[PDB]
């Protein structure tokens, strides 16, 4: 499939570098009115966290050469103004954040684009999470949503437990890396004071709607999952904490095994499983969605059970964006 | 009471910086055979975490003299050789770390000691946890521990929260800030090979045994509850995040308002309260073992709750050192 | 001297809070259009690294009311509007950092304002820095700038090194603390591609004209200095590295006796002078400009030395601003 | 050639990475009497700062096999009782920072072994910079030293600077990330104070003999350098601050001109140059041992520069030894 990519941020810059690093999907055309062409080369090129990017960035007639593919790149803040079907774009990631509803996600085909996956949850559009209802998509869907990082680290892991042990209720925390909408000293945040305080400080308590969002990719967990976040000074590399009552008995090893049977077969590439003496840093750039830390986990009972799961907040996410487009295009 | 303590490290110099800033109770004497007279004026002068000493510090005639009052230096590895006696010590605050156990402990009383404080678990020295058992203790214990730091959060807001609504099973997670056992960067830990990973880079998962140790404090609650902990890079200030089971419905207004009125009353200053949009920093220095976060928990229904507690476990611990102490003094 | 603050960032709320602290100036006014009273309350009491305002703080009728004195609030995004006047503010303390120049910072005259102080440097107010060149400023000045916090790091080291031996020429780095222009992990900054990189990771190479502006507040070293600087990952505290090559001999000795004296006389302070094992946390809400660290620095010979002095750019800098209204107030 | 690890530290483990990195050399033997086998398969797979190790680690049979490589293991704590000789080493990488004097060293050619190679300065043994002084290397050598990675960092650089402009005399400041001698926490370190406070939240000055060191390898700079060192929170990379005075006039072009011809031709690999808006992760893996950084220096005059030059302090001098040793061997 031919991609089209609105802003170049992280996620618009790891989901193209999925694109390439995998060459699962082919990238076409940028967009950002925020960043020109020679600065999109910088930015792709060097990266704090995933290292210097591996082929060759280069600006040649007008266009970003990646790896020899040429992409043509636009300046637009209307999205509706982007002429993603002259360049050939077939399907458009709409990652700056702010075009997260249905209507405004739906500017991208004015300008010739046959589908738009958000790269965030959607209020309206329908959620999709590889490995746990990617297969609920259908052709007469023009627009859907990846839902977040962290309900595509909880939703895999949770519809393995629930399956095998039914889960009657959880509460999940997510230890989470600093992101780009926090500030380097106390700064002004309005809307959520907490996230303005600064964060290489501090360990900072938020609120997050991922664990709810659970009940939306897994109808039958609705109402039974919530949770929030701790945002701490990490550059990147998070980790879901969920406790959870199960209805059927347990014992912490017939848990492995159920998750390792499912991370060696249908959620390969998707739930990962360890018993290693892991820390955040040895999943940076793991393309997993979701990584079961079997020795970080605790159990107090047979029903009643604390599990662990890692996740690149930036690298398993953008992977599975890929991924989305991937089964989208394979059902055209 | 006339006090000894053993080991100047953070406990040790934090458990004296408490003690001259308190009143009751007086450090008269102090042994660490690494850290001679000169060193030690420097250690407690400058402290990264808590700021210069607000005083005096100096070396004269081979004394500490902190805010005027002289102490006694020793230099003896061996506690047994330590004259806590001639010095004057009663009271000995075992904060080494390496002589937990009841027969290690009671080497001070060799010296001449009375009574002996570990800061830190035993296992099998009796554990006091201010606001919460420290009733328990009798004038025939002469050994006795403060537990953890970690336990002396947990326990309060546990007593709490089971005294009014019963606690059936909770499961909790500590994120706990750097502490001296961590190294700078990956290297040897034969013992915890996950503890020797970098500690400014990575959010690493350990165990802890302060959530199971409650219920010694805390009889109805043994086997009840147990949790784990993730060390982030941040230099002081902690939070545990205990998701509970209650017996009695519980709406989260009525845990606030039950706990509020705890630490207003018989917890007052064992126990705070905020429902401010607070953050790790807020609690720098803060003398409270356990400080309820209002805003930042969430409840699932009335009857499973994630609560949210910080604490200081550099100085509430120091502080709450010193306040059984205080307490023993008042039992003689 | 009743004094009014624009913008109620790091510096406009440090200063507010050197206000208070010392009776020196009365703030009764304050402005700032993307911070509401209520959340003025909050970025005032909190702070992660000078910690909780020690006094009191309220939002009253209207009013930010700090340890009882009322102070009225504006909410003008344009200088111009800001009613001064009216409020009863004598001077205006510009911190916003957007109305730099002589032209914008005029604007606070229209609105009844009589002088104006530029919290940063400015490219054609006259600059001055308190124990350097103060003494120049006279009341035909409307409008003044107190220049950079590095500028009033090196200026007053700068004026007794060239004083008394004589600087032929220097160079200086600064190694800086992260500032609110930074950005928490890799993303746009079109003006200075390199300040967009994630600030926790990187030590990140930058511009400065801090050593070349000591040339315009000392004449006589115009064109003899100039250097850069490097943004490490610390929340506060910076370090002033000068290496310079002097005209008259000077044993190291000579040196920190010359800079002692200073600190102890004319300069008391603004200069201080340590011997001490000092590092960056040990000036943490110290007010001096700059603190010479004898034993960091190291000669290669009578000639050429490498000098370090320290500063918390925000703490003595907001300190240095006050002064120098208190010293404007004087020449009225 | 074959070649033995002593030491399975920073040092040991990433020379032996780099050996199979390149293929240069071939590592088959390691001895650390301190670290399991079974440890050793963990600590060299896993790696916070390079990650995950790029190939195959094992340990059939007593043996730790990297890449289907049979490595033989020792657990001897005496040098000369090591089996080299039985195993193949040719050549011993002594790199515990122990045994570093021509003598402590020396115990390790009874073992069989036929030249030693120390990862660090040497008091007595001779120093050599993989292309500044290593062509003075010659077969009567059976103990030398690769002296520091600081070392290694200025000398490719000072040489290049003094070759074409002649330094008069210079001065350099090297802002260090964190390394392990470094604590998590203000903890002990008697012979230097200031190393044993917290490495997370301060900056810290310290000493370093590697400015010094370069007047050993480039002899006409004897007693024309020294500097000192500032450790900073970040994990790995670090940068070379050089103010010189230049005896023949040159304009910052000039030496960009020559620093970048250089690195393309004899320094080539050894000496790197860039002109991009880089920050220190750019730098991570890089395998130079020093990288000029054109935009980051600034010149005062003609004859009085500051030159900025970027290292990877475990990367770059772990690739040096196995230059080194690949050298040697082309000299038997
Ligand atoms: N700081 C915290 O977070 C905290 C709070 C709860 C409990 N604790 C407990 O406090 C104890 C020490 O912690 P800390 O942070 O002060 O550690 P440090 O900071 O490790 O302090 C220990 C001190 O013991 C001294 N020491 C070592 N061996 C000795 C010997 N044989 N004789 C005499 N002195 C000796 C050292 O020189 C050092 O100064 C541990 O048992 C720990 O579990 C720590
Ligand atoms: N913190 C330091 O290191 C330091 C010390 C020396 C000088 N300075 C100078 O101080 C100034 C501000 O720095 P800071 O760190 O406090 O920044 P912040 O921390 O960016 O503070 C600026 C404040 O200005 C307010 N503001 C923005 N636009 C405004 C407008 N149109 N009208 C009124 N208020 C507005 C913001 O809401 C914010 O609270 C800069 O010019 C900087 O160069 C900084």
């Amino acid at each position: 499939v031919k991609v089209g990519v609105n802003g170049f941020g992280r996620i618009g810059r790891l989901v193209t570098r999925a694109a390439f690093n995998s060459g699962k999907v082919d990238v076409v055309a940028i967009n950002d009115p925020f960043i020109d062409l020679h600065y999109m080369v910088y930015m792709f090129q060097y990266d704090s966290t995933h290292g210097k990017f591996h082929g060759t960035v280069k600006a040649e007639n007008g266009k970003l050469v990646i790896n020899g593919k040429a992409i043509t790149i636009f300046q637009e803040r209307d999205p509706a103004n982007i002429k993603w079907g002259d360049a050939g774009a077939e399907y458009v990631v709409e990652s700056t954040g702010v075009f997260t509803t249905m209507e405004k996600a739906g500017a991208h085909l004015k300008g010739g684009a046959k589908r738009v996956i958000i790269s965030a949850p959607s209020a309206d559009a329908p959620m999709f999470v590889m490995g746990v209802n990617h297969e609920k998509y259908d052709n007469s869907l023009k627009i859907v949503s990846n839902a977040s990082c962290t309900t595509n680290c909880l939703a895999p892991l949770a519809k393995v437990i629930h399956d095998h042990f039914g889960i009657v209720e959880g509460l999940m925390t997510t230890v989470h890396a600093i992101t780009a909408t926090q500030k380097t000293v106390d700064g002004p945040s309005g809307k959520l004071w907490r996230d303005g305080r600064g964060a290489a400080q501090n360990i900072i308590p938020a609120s997050t709607g991922a664990a709810k969002a659970v009940g939306k990719v897994i109808p039958e967990l609705n109402g039974k999952l919530t949770g929030m976040a701790f945002r701490v000074p990490t550059p990147n590399v998070s980790v879901v904490d969920l406790t959870c009552r199960l209805e059927k008995a347990a014992k912490y090893d017939d848990i492995k095994k159920v998750v390792k049977q499912a991370s060696e077969g249908p959620l390969k590439g998707i739930l990962g499983y360890t018993e290693d003496q892991v820390v955040s840093c040895d999943f940076n750039s793991d393309t997993h969605s979701s990584t079961f830390d079997a020795g970080a986990g605790i159990a107090l009972n047979d029903h009643f059970v604390k599990l662990i799961s890692w996740y690149d907040n930036e690298f398993g996410y953008s992977n599975r964006v890929v991924d989305l487009m991937v089964h989208m295009a394979s059902k055209e």
